[PDB]
């Protein structure tokens, strides 16, 4: 635990670092693909690591190639787009602030000709026991992403993305494709053991998108997704979805927090939460409620489980006092809430699909299973 990255050096790229003077560091970097390769990468409190890039798409790579666990308790700048890479994880301290335009911390590597290809693929060199935990403060300018990838990713602070994305991913591979400066999709493959990607904090992406993954095997029934926090995706829908929850074909996905893709002043957005088993429990809120219509809400499948992107779930649990809702606020129509699974639906929580105070037509609510249903809920599907 330092006060400041040391032992820095540009290894592809071109650039410069000039080490702490007034509890700041500066890196200047020229290129638009720059590469340092650090003994450590820890930033005490009080103290700021400040990126000088050519361009907001610009991207510096950091790869930690001492022993520790990055330790990030102060300010990390850049204007434009910073990846963090420490085979041994990354602490990001309660007071921790990082503003960039686009920033990945991540357990597997990258290699040095990919990344300077802008072929970001991540894979490999994490050691046994090393996770990412948040709880300071990540955020973007507009438009920009986050992107935290480890056997384990915990946030409990907050990580903000406004008209961007959020991708919290606990799998072997991870490639991002970036456009203009911004994360185009994202691809997760392959398990990991004790995978956890967990969410006690917040997560918003303000007319963005929310990407949780995490990929375990041989679970059981160990949580591999658990959000009892908030995450927070409201603006316009997308088709491709607002939130998307993935919980792989292995252990529990647990739900007790909020996913909210509401619009007030539009139609409400879309979530889909994938997994082999899912606990909606007693105080979960899922809301993508909209003034000019409802939303989707998918947990187990789609519609009687034939959406091929959509994975279909084996057992489906909704306490009772959870919630699910798909009303429209305003004027217009409910919006669509399913809850689907191949072998076994338990209902007893609350959808709402209601139409509009001012007009619209109740929406359309499915709890099923192609095995076994037991559906004691309640469900609110009527005009105003």
């Amino acid at each position: 635990a330092s006060g400041s990255p040391t032992g820095g050096q540009i290894v592809a790229g071109s650039g410069s670092i000039q080490t702490p003077s007034g509890n700041q560091m500066n890196i200047h970097q020229n290129s638009q693909n720059m590469v340092a390769n650090w003994n450590s990468f820890d930033i005490g409190k009080g103290n700021t690591v400040q990126f000088d890039q050519p361009s907001s798409s610009a991207v510096a790579l950091n790869r930690v190639v001492g022993g520790g666990e990055s330790q990030i308790m102060g300010n990390l700048k850049a204007n434009g787009q910073v990846f963090l890479v420490n085979p041994n994880g990354v602490l990001f301290g309660e007071g921790a602030s990082v503003s960039t335009s686009g920033f990945v911390a991540s357990t597997r590597d990258i290699k040095n000709d990919d990344f300077m290809n802008r072929r970001y693929t991540f894979s490999g060199g994490q050691k046994a026991g090393a996770a990412i935990v948040n709880q300071g403060e990540l955020t973007t300018n507009a438009g920009g992403y986050i992107v935290l990838a480890a056997d384990r990713v915990s946030n409990s602070g907050t990580i903000r993305t406004p008209g961007g994305k959020t991708v919290l991913a606990a799998s072997e591979r991870i490639t991002l494709q970036l456009d203009n400066g911004g994360l185009m999709s994202v691809q997760v493959t392959g398990d990991v053991v004790n995978a956890l990607v967990e969410n006690r904090g917040l997560v918003s992406a303000r007319d963005g998108q929310v990407y949780l993954t995490a990929l375990g095997r041989g679970m059981l029934m160990n949580t591999v997704l658990n959000v009892s926090g908030v995450v927070e995706a409201s603006g316009m829908h997308r088709q491709d979805g607002n939130i998307v929850l993935d919980g792989g074909d292995s252990g529990v996905v647990h739900l007790s927090g909020t996913l909210q893709a509401d619009n007030a002043s539009g139609q409400g957005g879309k979530v889909v939460v994938q997994g082999k088993n899912i606990l909606l429990d007693k105080g979960s809120n899922i809301t993508a409620t909209g003034g000019q219509g409802g939303g989707e809400v998918y947990v187990g499948g789609g519609w009687q489980g034939k959406d091929s992107n959509i994975r279909n779930a084996d057992k489906v649990v909704m306490q009772g006092g959870a919630r699910i809702d798909v009303s429209a606020t305003q004027q217009g129509n409910g919006g669509t809430a399913v809850l689907w699974s191949d072998s076994y639906t338990n209902f007893h929580g609350q959808i709402g699909a209601k139409g509009g105070e001012t007009g619209g037509n109740g929406g359309r609510v499915e709890t099923s299973s192609h095995g076994n249903l037991q559906a004691f809920g309640t469900v609110s599907a009527s005009a105003a």
